[PDB]
């Protein structure tokens, strides 16, 4: 059996924040939701979370998924594992004791370290990792056959002991019987306690303490202020892209392509640099999606082109075109086909296939049928200072350039709205509806007015 | 003589895609023409490339510029060599070999392969690189005089030669008259067969073999899947805005600023970060472009000023200033000093000097004069559901903002159209035209609506 | 007492620029005044700045900050500096000379620099640095106790001198009375003359010349092309986006956000990849700023919230929400709450707390009281060929969907504009104003248009 034991109780003063430290997010989720989501590979029987500052925000963001218990105040690694020990004293197995705020660190890591553990019976496997700049970290000090003996911090470290690289990542498996007794030994022998403390109780005792060293020096990041949480998004970033890539999707700049952690993508998807993709998204085969194209938690389907624009919380179906600089906002839905061009909105509205706006219009609270036209320029009207009507258009409608819809009204299948108009009532289907002032011209007149040439 | 044959007979699994596995671009070009502009710089007697996997869509790409043979199926690269037979058997000369996958070698890098080559007198040269991680690739055995004995795969390889550093990078200069011949032996001799193989029977023979190693490991990728067609794009990225900045161009960002490999770029050009320019666009002196600019097959002249705005296969000639947020689609020119501001669509239009459109306004499929003014708002029509129209609009016209201009109409010189008036006729030079609801105001009447604070 | 002698006579011939080469700029000012701010931090009782090249731009950048003198024309660093002996000679001290064109030297660096020379009562002491790659620097010869014997330059390297890693970068404390006794002897010894015969003369007399090294090595970059230029840019970069995380600013990539170095930002912004933040913008505590906003010099309040927007010399209050795709222009004031969306343009206006303009409108030339609404479609105009004029809207009005507002006219307190209307006149408080065509519905008339479906 293994049980999994998270820290999550600390603030974090360097990252200015009123945040628990573990909630800021990379890629689109929070640190401890990456660290779960690596401890769940060693597939533990029983996942304990350690909460302490604002605990409640941490105990929503993980319900259901982990016990918690409360470290009342900061005493140290050594206290936040003891208020674990209720529900873990006397349970055989091996404790995997891990930061929430080291977030880079891998399931396949993990699963290595609980191996090796496991493998070499250890009493205390310390994770470890290895840098040219080890300066500030504990230091692994092994003996000849390779056995940890001790744990040395800068403070107490000799120059020899400096010189050093392999260090302490401070995620550790444990064996969980041992690792309770050790620690109501250190805790009856006393005002913060350490979980390093237990290394040197197992080295008192002659039992095996072992380290397993990553691989890779990047998983160990733990991330103390925005400089760290900023390169954790960086590698992340570079992790899930590469993952795309791998799938079948095209990057123009997979260092500069910023797409969140639960988004899916089709083979075939072409990405062009600064695209944005957010929460949960999708993204259809062969979509094409160009520089500045920002989504959130909306369906692509597959062969569409987004030309810089932004879509959120909506349904975009197969083929469809939009942008440049168009705004699909939430609750839209796209039909197949269907094309939006520059300097279109779109709220709230189900649009039917293979219909077309252009330009320059907006499209708020309205149910469009199939093949309708809209000119650049149309405005619907939706809102009174207190009332959010509905519009109804049906299929075939052609609406007129620079025509204001004024909802409730019912534009019929197949009727058209002359250019320019402003429509107050319904227009019956096969009608048309012209409400604009007709055109009077007065020859000579601009000779008296600025704009003419010769008053220039 | 030279001759070269360039291998693109290749499908490419892991790309996920149904494109010949050389046909995906980078740059804007596919890797198959960037190895041909490299092959280019050893003014190859002969060019003969080798086709496979949809045949058709290589024989288009180079079209005229190479001989083609085809392999049926994958018998390996010593089949595909041998498919050149035909033409090349005999001839008296140098012959690279080289795949249509390894698009950043340089034409540099393959004279001073060739040069080596000839110089050394080998009967054959292999092109190799170095790497600290060599897993993988077949590495390069010399003797102690340096001369490559052999090429021994990963597989087939003895711990001590694993450790070997220098790789074949699978591009090669073989004399010739030897190439055919051996060939010739691997093949009767025996169901795949490989160019390596030559190697091996130049060793029976003691014929001389050498090795040139590239400056450059990074030329030496091979692409095979989409994160190393990303590298190919960054690298080449890297080195098309270098030729830029070297030239006098000023780049905020040249890691990530998306210039495809034939576009040309006047000295002083200023250029902020996440600017998109592709296919055969030119920029003419001392122009500034700002972060999200995006252009397409486009001229742009000298002193223009081009703000987060996308342009499309149009001219644009000196001091325009265009955007933020515009957009100018295929076919239109834009005159000199014409100004194009926010949320601005031109489509299609000849647009005369000095004229000035800066805001949200549709030009579609005009004609307009020098010095014409268009309000904020100000839509063309030009589309009734069949039909497209075209608009004369002469010079000093000044059009009156939310405007709608019904196609096909002529606004004669210096003419104006009243503010809010939709346009259905002629308006002749010098005359006014008016078309819109005169204002009445009702007092008091806003006290019932929901608006009015009292009702809020 | 300290002194410095800043050197900007030089053009730049590598820039292909008429500028001087100093007042290229990074992260919003020139090469020189990054100099000129790491100077300052040695507290120089005089600070002299050599002109030569454009004297009178680079005149004006420093003006009141520095003396100057000239050098007519390029005799070499050590000409250079002998243009500040009538300012300097006989002055007890020690001298810094730096050249206006090494930008990412830090004070930090020069204090270090200073205080070395002082502690080791060097005669002269030269800033080094160390790099792998030496070709082309001068090389640093030291004998056994690490004294500086001579400067070999590249040229006249002896093999075993081109090892040499440690590298001359062209800054130097002197000490000032032996300074320009050197220099004369020198001078009346004979066209050019270098500050490293400084060096040499200090060598036959043997006093005492050290040399400090720069931990960093990109510290040292002598900017001579636009490549070295945009490097400078990215250390520039990556130097002043830290600082703010550090702050408590998160950026989603550091390395690709382009803040200029007199920014300012309060805690807890959160600042998307693809940002530019220009000259005196501050932004106050966590405000959000999404990819693609762009602003200069303005001032955002706390809570704000920009999404893809250009905002331009102009004041944001707290709470604001500006975009996606929305310019706010010079001039304009957001009062506490303000709503603008998308496609909306604010120019020259102030607009009340509360107001909303969520798209599609021009605002031009207004004062705009609070809670006022515009319908979507919105056009003010202020512009008739000549005259600007201005309108007045007062609190609560409410603008009905595309209307045009034709200033000068002023809307009263609680007024109503019907949708489509064209105002022409004022709108007393609390009267509605309606100004736009009837709509007259024509049965059946659509079958002979050709949108029908039945022609299509
Ligand atoms: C050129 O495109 C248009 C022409 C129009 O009138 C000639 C009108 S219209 O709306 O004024 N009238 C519809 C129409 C279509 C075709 C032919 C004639 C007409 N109208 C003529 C005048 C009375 C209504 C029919 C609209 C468009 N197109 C757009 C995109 O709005
Ligand atoms: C303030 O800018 C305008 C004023 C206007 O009327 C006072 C009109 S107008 O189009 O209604 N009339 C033209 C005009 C210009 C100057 C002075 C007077 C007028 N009109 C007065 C009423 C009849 C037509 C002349 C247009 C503009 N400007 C824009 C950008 O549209
Ligand atoms: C649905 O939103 C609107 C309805 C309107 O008329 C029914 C008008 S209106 O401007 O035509 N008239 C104002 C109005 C508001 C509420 C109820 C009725 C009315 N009008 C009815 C007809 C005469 C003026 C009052 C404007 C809006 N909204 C926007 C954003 O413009």
């Amino acid at each position: 059996s293994n049980f999994a034991i998270i820290l999550a109780a600390g603030k974090g003063t360097r990252m200015k924040s009123d945040l628990p430290k573990v909630l800021h997010k990379v890629a689109g989720i929070s640190m401890l939701e990456h660290v779960f989501r690596s401890v769940g590979a060693i597939q533990p029987e029983k996942t304990v979370t350690v909460v302490g500052h604002k605990a409640e925000l941490v105990e929503e963001v993980l319900a259901e998924q982990t016990e918690f218990v409360t470290q009342s105040e900061q005493l140290g690694t050594g206290h936040a594992v003891m208020m674990t020990e209720p529900i873990l004293e006397g349970l055989s197995g091996h404790t995997l004791v891990i930061a929430g705020d080291t977030p880079l660190i891998t399931g396949e890591s993990l699963k290595n370290l609980i191996d090796f553990h496991i493998n070499h019976k250890n009493v205390a496997t310390i994770l470890t990792a290895e840098t040219d700049n080890p300066f500030g970290y504990g230091r692994i000090v092994r003996n000849d056959n390779a056995e940890v003996l001790r744990i040395v911090e800068q403070k107490d470290a000799t120059d020899f002991e400096k010189q050093i690289k392999e260090i302490n990542t401070g995620t550790y498996v444990f064996d969980n019987e041992r690792l309770f007794e050790a620690l109501k030994n250190i805790n009856t022998n006393n005002g913060e306690y350490y979980i390093t403390d237990v290394i040197g109780i197992f080295r008192e005792t002659g039992e095996k303490v072992g380290a397993y060293t990553l691989k890779d020096f990047d998983e160990s990041l733990g991330v103390n202020d925005r400089v760290a949480l900023a390169t954790a998004e960086s590698v992340m970033r570079r992790r899930i892209n590469h993952k795309h890539m791998v799938n079948g999707v095209s990057f123009v700049n997979p260092e500069a392509t910023y797409i969140d952690i639960d988004v899916e993508i089709a083979p075939e998807v072409q990405i062009e640099a600064n695209v944005i993709l957010k929460g949960q998204t999708k993204i259809g085969a062969e979509t094409v999606l160009t520089n500045g194209t920002y989504v959130v938690d909306s369906t692509i389907g597959a062969g569409a082109v987004i030309t810089n624009s932004m879509i959120e919380e909506s349904s975009v179906a197969d083929g469809v075109t939009v942008g440049p600089y168009a705004h699909i906002r939430p609750n839209s839905s796209l039909g197949a086909q269907v094309h939006i061009g520059n300097f279109v909105e779109v709220k709230g509205s189900s649009i039917g296939e293979n219909t077309k706006a252009g330009h320059l219009t907006y499209i708020g609270n309205c149910e469009v049928g199939s093949n309708v036209n809209f000119g650049a320029g149309t405005i619907t009207v939706n809102y009174d200072g207190k009332n959010k009507y509905k519009t109804v258009i049906g299929d075939n409608v052609f609406v007129g350039s620079n025509s204001t819809i004024i909802a409730p009204v019912e534009l019929g299948d197949n009727s058209l709205v002359g250019a320019g108009s402003t429509i107050t009532k319904d227009v019956p289907a096969d009608a048309i509806a012209i409400g604009r002032g007709r055109q009077i011209n007065k020859d000579e007149y601009a000779t008296r007015l600025p704009h003419h040439p010769k008053n220039q």
